[PDB]
């Protein structure tokens, strides 16, 4: 989780997230076990594409506000952003093949 970016409510100020560059955001809760699988694949990509993507998290129970704002209706959901709009999205869990596949598909 080192190279995770901890995102909060405040980060978004619409549907605009505050931030630049490519930025994969995982939603996410503790009780959900899906998206405990896929904590240490997230980890891996925030690793082998340091400087090129961001990997951000943000938990929906300590954060309800910002999952609504898009329409989030299960977790974990990955939302890719480029220049602070959505440019991707992906429900459920996927493995580290997958995740690279989406990756490619979008960057
Ligand atoms: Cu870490």
């Amino acid at each position: 989780s080192d190279k995770i970016i901890h995102l909060t409510d405040d980060s978004f100020d619409t549907d605009v997230l505050k931030a630049d560059g490519a930025i994969l955001v995982d939603f996410w809760a503790e009780w959900c076990g899906p998206c405990k699988m896929i904590a240490p694949i997230l980890d891996e990509i925030a690793d082998e594409y340091q400087g090129k993507l961001t990997v951000a998290k943000l938990n929906i129970d300590q954060n309800p506000g910002t999952a609504p704002k898009y329409g989030i209706r299960g977790i974990p959901t990955l939302l890719l952003f480029k220049n602070g709009e959505v440019a991707a999205c992906k429900v459920g869990a996927l493995s580290k093949g997958q995740l690279k596949e989406f990756l490619d598909a979008n960057l």
